[PDB]
């Protein structure tokens, strides 16, 4: 554990955000195959 001030609350938002882009990639590749 630690302080996790504006570091975890901020950088944590980017992680979740980029995650969406990865999930979108998965659904998009299906367009190439299927």
């Amino acid at each position: 554990m630690a302080e996790m001030g504006s570091k975890g609350v901020t950088a944590g938002k980017i992680a979740s955000n980029v995650q969406k882009k990865l999930t979108r990639a998965q659904e998009k590749v299906l367009q190439k195959l299927y």
